């Protein structure tokens, strides 16, 4: 069901930075090889976790890309989120392509 | 039912930086007086829309803070999104507090 | 910015009926004219709020829409949600077409 | 990461209806164990894919409760949605509750 070998197209890549007590969390769809943004073809959203180690996946955030055309207007599959995370654990990034499904990344925090 | 009256702690702050072919758009509740992040009180979501001049709104972004304390994990009400925009015209901000309902921010492009 | 006025193939019509302590609130976009459904043109999502007389407006549900025509699979522009709500208000339900902006409906509780 | 044990408080059931050309699908999480609807413990939203034979898994809808205690409303895990869908399959639900993670059920079409 969800794809994890990575895509240049679809993988989700995940830049992690340190601001202060925040988390500058970055996610990317496409960034190297552009993904085709149609109506009929679009990376729609992403969903961004955090798994503490030992611990349950807890959702961080939640991004739609809503434009892909609409009078000449499109929304990049990018987005920058910021979170307080406590402890140590991986973040998980979960992508949906509306024609080439999903697509996971995890990264070390 | 919206509030466009500007408040510090409630207000959907927005900062336009252009980027190439994109627009750079960071958008912040409570930017310079914090707003509570606690689970019974906290900022949920922005929708980020754009009214170009003379057409209908175009939905470009909707963005959900999701955790609020679980596993002391804190989304801050923050965001970046990237979009082409063409044509003149105002970005719109809504951003939902859980107890002082919603609010609406209006810039120029 | 969101159309009040009454629209048959875009104004979000809510029924409510009581079944014991919940409300079960059916949403409707384009109940008596279908509104295209299509990759370029669809209803997208509908949003679903209280607001107790005196209070604020609280969200309740948040439903997206997300099929349009992939493989020949398309989302219904309706859907049945179920909340206690205390006190007397009104419901106020949005919905947003892709190419024809936001609509609103309110109905007493 | 997505745990597709059954489990009567997390488990989103899936009930399918024909009904003309439109699948009606119920999903409903806690139904013979009621899950705890609390500001710091609550189900907060469901997604369902339908993965045709051979093909990808197509978002079909995306459904947020949103209430839990605001003003003492609260949005039970329980949501109708209604689609059109061309060929067999198995529809996929995926619930998150903010305290033990994501849960997955299947059902054939
Ligand atoms: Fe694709
Ligand atoms: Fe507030
Ligand atoms: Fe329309
Ligand atoms: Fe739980």
């Amino acid at each position: 069901m969800i794809k994890t070998e990575y895509n240049p197209k679809h993988s989700p890549i995940i830049e992690i930075e340190k601001e202060g007590e925040l988390y500058k969390i970055t996610i990317e769809v496409g960034k190297e090889v552009k993904h085709p943004n149609e109506p009929s073809h679009h990376i729609q959203w992403v969903d961004l976790y955090f798994e503490p180690e030992g611990k349950e996946p807890t959702h961080i955030a939640r991004i739609e890309f809503k434009a892909h055309g609409e009078y000449n207007n499109y929304t990049e599959p990018k987005a920058i989120v910021y979170a307080k995370l406590e402890g140590k654990g991986k973040l998980i990034a979960i992508s949906y392509c509306t024609l080439h499904g999903l697509w996971k990344t995890e990264k070390e925090l």
